[PDB]
DNA sequence: GGCCGCTCTAGAACAGGATGTATATATCTGACACGTGCCTGGAGACTAGGGAGTAATCCCCTTGGCGGTTAAAACGCGGGGGACAGC
């Protein structure tokens, strides 16, 4: 199962990173406290990085548009700007 | 020095998650039927001896009749006891 990701896990990850930024430090605790259902740590890591890159791409698409929700694996429960800002702000 | 734009706050709408309940769908459970394979019993064939069947004769038993006598059965009558209904 560890290579799959469920929409409930997409939700839980999205909320987690909305609260905590680069979860991959904490992420073991976030599984151990049950915030995230059990999955491969590597899979959560890569799908996090993937959506960070997709958020950057969304910002490039905004730049293309002028010169906000976007899906993960079709799951619409995601937006770029909140995550990107929250992650960098909480890191700082 | 003035006005408009930008930012923040407030209200409204929509969606998702959480929880409980109902309904539909799937799975199990069981028995019957059919198919397959193997083994055993039945079927077929042949012979010899014994049992059954057939025939005759004789003897004993059973059936039928007669007569008389005796006991049993049938008819009769009255009274008592038991059975039946009630409470």
């Amino acid at each position: 199962d560890m290579d799959s990701i469920g929409e409930s896990e997409v939700r839980a990850l999205y909320k987690a990173i909305l609260k905590f930024g680069n979860l991959k430090e904490i992420l073991d605790e976030l599984i151990a406290d049950g915030t995230l259902p059990v999955k491969s740590f590597e899979k959560y890591g890569e799908t996090y990085d993937e959506m960070m890159e997709a958020a950057k791409d969304c910002v490039h698409e905004e730049e293309k548009n002028r010169k906000v929700l976007f899906n993960f694996k079709g799951v619409k429960s995601l937006n770029a700007e909140s995550l990107l800002s929250r992650v960098e702000d909480l890191k700082y």
